[PDB]
């Protein structure tokens, strides 16, 4: 405390604390003859003594205080978001008082003389009181005093007062409790009840215990986000450090307990530096409960029994120490957002010391307290189902410390009543499909967050959801099979999609730091042990495949011998991100577009500034690894030149996303994705559109790109490229990888090229090498430059400037003014001989593909080495070929014939919904020459010709086999 008022112009945001650690500390205060005023040093909040007030009944005390109190405005100019006044104190009571505390503030107050407040006394430990001065009284600029009024109904009394403070603070957070009603309420927790109720019985008690003792099984048997702790000497070391001391009369002494968001009542940037180093003895709860954790744990596995015992009494002294500072039922201490940060290690620890509590009497508190705390979470805690209930950050960061919480209630029938609606709330979480673009599994195997599929939260989501199925499994409680399904298709899905990192295109706003499935390995195994029928072979096999863990090793684990899984072969259609996956041998390619249910990228304010084209139609290639390792290096990186991408080259400051804070673009139309042929072969149709008027966006920036994928091959083409300035800097890229000792050659046109820097020009017969042993055939195209070369460029976070030396090759189409266009095709075990024989396939009036049509209406694609046809309808037409004849909506059309069959896949990737609505299925007529029989596609001779009726849902293709009638 200074002599300077509150809320002083030389810093506003300074606040004036009295914590009485200073000279001359009841100088500001007063008191009338029925109260007395003392320091204590028994027990403190900062610094290391208290006000002792006592009082008989009526009896008031006086801080003499200027406040310059400022508006919510000037407080939120100050700071520079939405900002309040706030005063605060901490009280504590030794015994419950049956009345009130008023605040009154005034100018020149006396016992007998604006505008006030009230606390229950109702209570014992210490609380926290925190109000805003212009929203929560029942100000003018000349107050100077805060009259603190004990109760008039009560005939006398004592409390401990301390940290009286005047604050800026977040206009969110002073909420509600027992003791102050402000404008602000958290609702507690209403238990949602699902019928018919299990009984209490001996099995499903025993089943409940089974429950708790597999929890504690995972937490003492590493957790992302837990700071784990084995050594009991450091245990203890720090323990000491908190200084916890019980008192006679019952409550503890020891360092103040604060979350990491409470900080913000104080301003701490903006303390003084008396008040800073007092304030710097507080410890963070998320530290302190980490500690309550690694002792619990230590605890359970100790075979000393006098360092068991004393690991014992450390974590119920601390658990003493917690509700004393407050944390119990009914005590908001001002706010305690963000609660799981400071606590999911709590409510872990509350299994692993349970029949401590118990024996200690504490179960009930602990029991309470964490289910008031848990009230910020009362969406997903009262277990109703809702579009809201698949949140993935929920399944992540609080599903099993939801789960510890009801295993805490103390009554029998009650918590198998509340474990029971958990078992059937993850149920319905896991298993139903929310509308639009609401948190959640979908039925093409993605997992959707911040609105779009986002593996960077759905892998860990996977890991703790099929944790959870595997700890209720075999139980009363398990979870039903229909969500036990539905993440099964996600978890193969995601084994798909990564290999064993996902894709530049599938990386989020953390491009150059994929999510891994090894960071997912053990939910594989949960999954595959909690199935109906256990083990799933095929999650097994994958558990296996992503431990690196041999058919020798899977008896033990498993319980039979289990193959571990080959890397998987084909094509895989994900039009929930507008992505598709082909494989072949250990490579993986994906192919990404956007559209307005997909974003093309997630841009923040310090990530993948630079990520305009994550989604431009690209198609990295991926062998099973490290990419890093195959030069996918972010140094020096050209954010321009994302592989497969038709692009603007622009400098960065120009690529930067033109908001400062976060972009979400989405495309322009319904309608980009790709479809699927026979699990084996895959198309990807991408309409390049930018908005009419975003800043930094060309509007006549166009392109349709089409890809066909099958075997070891894939054919690229692409037509009706056009910008505002005649395709100048518009540009295709073949690959851009790093150069490194292990990726130091290029071949092009059977000549290994070393040197660096490098250039050269290339057209229609030519190919190349990149070092990851990928085959570019230029099929069509006039310029192609190819470059081996330094590169500066810029991190995605904070845009500091990076370099590197980087091979790449792209189609410059400023050769074409108007409707620019490219072809070529990829081998993915490509040689300097089979390129080639490839070549000399080309030249042989194209024994490769051919192209049957390439407008803005229709992209078809002939694969001769396949056999397969793709058909991108970018718009419904009526075509010239020798199966399609007509299709009426925008689809994707694929064929094979085959000896006496022709199959016939469609689908629209366009999912048919908003961020608000349902996806609906899209009916698709597919007409088809000639006369066919046959899958739930319907089909129907009419004339010479055959309708076909195709059912898209969510993107999913479907296909058909018919055979031809006379
Ligand atoms: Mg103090």
């Amino acid at each position: 405390a200074t002599s300077n008022p509150a809320f002083d112009p030389k810093n506003l945001m300074q606040s004036e604390i009295y914590h009485f650690a200073q000279n001359n500390p009841l100088a500001d205060f007063s008191s009338d003859k029925n109260s007395i005023l003392t320091l204590s040093d028994k027990r403190s909040i900062m610094g290391n003594q208290s006000l002792l007030w006592k009082w008989k009944g009526g009896s008031s005390f006086t801080l003499h205080k200027k406040l310059i109190v400022p508006t919510d405005k000037e407080a939120s100019k100050a700071w520079g978001r939405s900002s309040t006044p706030v005063f605060s104190f901490w009280l504590y009571n030794e015994k419950p008082i049956d009345g009130y505390l008023t605040i009154d503030f005034g100018e020149k107050l006396i016992s007998t003389s604006q505008a006030g407040f009230k606390v229950k006394l109702d209570f014992t430990g210490w609380r926290a009181v925190g109000v805003s001065l212009n929203n929560d009284l029942e100000l003018g600029a000349k107050v100077d005093s805060i009259r603190f009024k004990a109760p008039s109904n009560v005939s006398q009394g004592e409390i401990y007062i301390d940290r009286i403070m005047f604050s800026v603070d977040d206009a969110r957070y002073q909420w509600s409790d027992y003791q102050v009603k402000t404008r602000l309420s958290e609702p507690e927790i209403q238990f949602h009840n699902v019928k018919p109720q299990l009984p209490v019985t001996p099995e499903n008690l025993a089943a409940i215990d089974l429950i708790r003792q597999r929890l504690i099984n995972e937490f003492v048997g590493k957790e992302t986000n837990l700071a784990l702790e084995e050594n009991i000497s450091k245990l203890k070391s720090d323990f000491d450090a908190l200084n916890i001391h019980t008192l006679a009369n019952g409550g503890t002494q020891g360092r103040h307990l604060i979350t990491d968001k409470q900080i913000i009542i104080y301003q701490p940037e903006n303390l003084n530096s008396q008040d800073k180093q007092l304030f710097d003895n507080y410890v963070i709860l998320g530290n302190y409960t980490t500690l309550m954790f690694n002792i619990s744990r230590a605890y359970v596995l100790e075979k000393d029994p006098t360092q068991k015992a004393q690991l014992k009494q450390m974590y119920l002294l601390m658990t003493k120490h917690l509700l004393d500072q407050g944390f119990v039922k009914g005590s908001a201490l001002v706010t305690t957002h963000h609660w799981g940060y400071s606590s999911r290690w709590w409510y872990i620890s509350t299994l692993l010391m349970s029949d401590a509590l118990k024996e200690a009497n504490l179960q009930t508190q602990v029991y309470d307290s964490l289910l008031w705390y848990s009230r910020e979470f009362k969406s997903s805690f009262d277990m109703k189902v809702s579009a809201d209930s698949s949140d993935l950050d929920y399944f992540n960061t609080l599903s099993r410390q939801h789960l510890a919480l009801l295993l805490l209630e103390p009554d029998d029938q009650k918590r198998i009543n509340l474990v029971n609606t958990f078992s059937h709330y993850i149920t319905g979480a896991l298993t139903q499909v929310p509308p639009g673009g609401k948190d959640g599994l979908r039925p093409d195997g993605t997992a959707w967050r911040h609105e779009g599929n986002y593996p960077g939260y759905s892998f860990p989501a996977f890991k703790n959801a099929s944790q959870l199925i595997y700890l209720l499994r075999d139980t009363p409680f398990s979870v039903g099979e229909s969500g036990w399904n539905n993440l099964k298709k996600a978890m193969v899905s995601a084994w798909i999609y990564s290999n064993p990192e996902v894709g530049l295109p599938l990386a989020g706003r953390h491009p150059f730091n994929s999510p891994s499935l090894k960071s997912v390995a053990q939910g594989y195994y949960w999954l595959a042990m909690s199935a109906k029928s256990s083990p799933d072979k095929t999650l097994a096999s994958i558990y296996l495949a992503i431990s690196d863990k041999t058919q020798n090793e899977s008896t033990a684990i498993f319980g039979e011998t289990i193959t571990p899984a080959s890397l998987p072969q084909g094509f895989y259609a994900f039009n929930g991100g507008a992505f598709g996956i082909h494989r072949w041998q250990d490579k993986m390619v994906t192919l990404k577009a956007y559209n307005t249910n997909v974003w093309s990228s997630e841009i923040y304010n310090k990530d993948n500034r630079y990520g305009r084209y994550q989604s431009h139609g690209v198609a990295q290639i991926v062998s099973n690894g490290s990419q890093l390792s195959q030069g996918y290096q972010q140094e020096g990186w050209d954010w321009n030149r994302m592989q497969g991408a038709t692009t603007i080259h622009l400098p960065l400051k120009d690529l930067d996303s033109p908001k400062p804070h976060t972009l979400m673009q989405r495309g322009e139309r319904g309608f980009s994705g790709t479809s699927s042929l026979e699990g084996q072969y895959g198309m990807m149709a991408f309409d390049l559109i930018y908005p009419a008027n975003l800043e930094r966006f060309d509007p006549n920036f166009t392109a349709k790109k089409s890809v066909l994928a099958a075997d070891n091959h894939l054919i690229f083409i692409g037509s009706n490229i056009n910008s505002s300035d005649k395709n100048k800097n518009v540009e295709t890229t073949l690959f851009q990888h790093a150069i490194t000792p292990t990726l130091n050659t290029l071949w092009i046109n059977g000549q290994k090229i070393e040197n660096m820097p490098y250039q050269t020009t290339l057209q229609q017969g030519d190919w190349l090498i990149d070092s990851n042993g990928n085959g570019y055939l230029i099929t069509q195209a006039e310029k192609v430059n190819v470059s081996r070369q330094h590169q500066v460029s810029a991190e995605n976070k904070n845009r500091q400037p990076t370099e590197g030396n980087f091979s790449s090759a792209w189609i410059d189409h400023s050769t074409r003014p108007k409707d620019a266009s490219y072809e070529y095709m990829v081998f993915l075990d490509a040689t300097p001989e089979k390129m080639g024989e490839m070549a000399q396939k080309f030249r042989e009036n194209n024994g490769l593909y051919q192209v049957l049509r390439k407008d803005k209406d229709v992209h078809i694609i002939l694969d001769k080495l396949s056999n397969v046809t793709g058909y991108a309808f970018y718009q419904p037409a009526s075509i010239e070929d020798k199966w399609i004849k007509k299709v009426n909506k925008p689809a994707i059309v694929m064929t094979h014939r085959q000896k006496d069959t022709l199959i016939v896949s469609a689908v629209t990737p366009d999912l048919n919904m908003t961020r608000q609505k349902a996806a609906t299925p899209v009916t698709i007529n597919v007409t088809i020459n000639g006369k066919w029989q046959s899958s739930e596609v319907k089909y129907q001779v009419s004339g010479d010709n055959t309708e076909l009726t195709f059912t898209s849902y969510f993107g999913i293709p479907q296909e058909i086999k018919l055979s031809p009638l006379p």
